[PDB]
């Protein structure tokens, strides 16, 4: 199926292979709570309020 | 769409803004307990009879 190791006149089959696809987590973002508020500026202002 | 900190040529955005609303009880309030009794004078009297 394949040409050998040490040799180009011989064959060796070749069985797939294997991967390692790294370890990337979620939970944080897969919740709902970080709701998108989109801009135009490079800064943004809040007002703060308050009475008792 | 205000003016930015700093300068009065540029521009920031102002996103919205957050309130302190004071903490308020209506647990009795809410029970229903003080039976509703309006008034027409400004003073209301009361009979007390007892026997042993």
């Amino acid at each position: 199926l394949t040409n050998s190791e040490k040799s180009r006149f011989f064959l060796a089959d070749l069985t797939g292979e294997v991967q390692s696809i790294p370890n990337t987590y979620g939970y944080i973002s897969g919740l709902g709570l970080f709701r998108s508020a989109p801009q135009t500026q490079t800064t943004f202002l809040m007002d703060l309020t308050d009475w008792d």
